[PDB]
């Protein structure tokens, strides 16, 4: 938590963009601690498992979470961290507060810490776009490194719901979402019971933002049919509901 | 250098590049557009020049196909050895550097563990250069000598990946290439799901059903034996 400890931790990350194993000598120069004590600071961090000595030092996964959280605390976004309230396709979902929000930490010669940095950016970019285009997605608050902070949704994934008031209403809302995305030139590619959250007012909200397929893509009709088939199957399997008029590529 | 220096004002470009009309020289060539920004065509040039500088890509190519979020071209080095160039197109630009690096990382790993994937040669920006496979995607194949051998090879691939702790997530007729000796080779790896994931059984079943469905619709082959998730 000390200002010196933070300078040294940021320097291990700084030198990591040119070195796999950052030498202690390189860390000293970036941290610029004035009256030294760099190697004493490096010893604390290793014991705290924020860095690992594998000759030099490398940043641990735990140390990367600390850097991202401190930066989001610095911006007045995350003040307290709650419990891990789930797992995404390649992420860890925690509950945060400044009210209450959702923190998504992305977990995947190139280093995977940097790849996670971009995976976060991609999610924030897709979320920022769709939200502005008035789509049922959680509001993106901010992002830093592998951390994405968004609106906390009071709901459970569709896959956990065994009894629903009206399945027809819920079905129509999922199919309208597939149409709305398609008319905006996008196909989800993973539109299913795990990526959709149903809230207290029984409204669908998409929470997974993978790599979305363009409608101009040669195999777009196949990906569109797969998403429509997924909803059709789940509703017929769980709530035993069937409909004759389902979206087709002709609707787009 | 001017292209590497490149909305960016002309005054800023001058300072990085270290004169004037050079500028409309590549605006006309559509390598940059209106301050001035880099075009998708200009980004391909930067990546190709760097791969030419490393003696990996010497000649141009005919776009032989399209990936889920990429453009597949044919390349050749000074020697004349033909390779496959994959330019990542996300539809930013710095994000296409992710999909490239991520693909190269997954390809490097899977190849080393002796998986049927094209050999990764090198990567830069949104460009990934790999081994050229003499084959067509399984979706273009309507007739095949033995459907049983091809089916077994696709199902063994699903098992082999699962026992390593990975689930493809998009294992289908577009991502698999069938060569002259009728051997399956994986050409896409966008988002692989871990077997330790809570919904891994659902993703594994989806891949297995997306081979059984295709092998019935085309070829009209069905086999009693097929992979189940409670095998690892």
């Amino acid at each position: 938590m000390s200002r010196d400890d933070f300078r040294v931790l940021t320097a291990v990350e700084m030198g990591m963009k040119n070195h796999e194993i950052v030498p202690g000598s390189l860390i000293a120069s970036i941290a610029s601690l004035k009256h030294g004590g760099c190697n004493k600071v490096l010893r604390e961090l290793v014991k705290h498992k924020l860095i690992a000595w594998e000759q030099g030092y490398r940043l641990t996964n735990a140390g990367y979470d600390y850097l991202a959280l401190k930066t989001l605390s610095s911006r007045q976004v995350v003040e307290s961290v709650g419990n891990q309230m789930g797992v995404g396709k390649e992420s860890d979902i925690y509950i945060v507060a400044n009210q209450q929000f959702a923190l998504k930490l992305h977990r995947l010669n190139v280093s995977w810490l940097y790849l996670s940095r971009l995976s976060a950016m991609k999610e924030f970019a897709y979320m920022k776009a769709l939200y502005e285009r008035k789509f049922p997605v959680p509001k993106p608050i901010d992002y830093n490194r592998h951390a994405v902070v968004m609106e906390l949704i009071n709901g459970y994934p569709l896959c956990q719901i065994h009894h629903v008031e009206d399945p027809a209403s819920v079905y129509d809302e999922a199919m309208e979402l597939i149409v709305k995305l398609a008319n905006h030139g996008l196909i989800h590619g993973d539109f299913n019971e795990f990526n959709l959250i149903l809230d207290e007012s029984d409204h669908i909200t998409m929470i997974d933002f993978p790599q979305m397929v363009s409608t101009s893509h040669p195999n777009a009709e196949w990906y569109f049919d797969r998403d429509v088939k997924c909803i059709k199957d789940f509703f017929m399997k769980r709530f035993s509901y069937e409909s004759e008029l389902f979206p087709t590529f002709k609707d787009i």
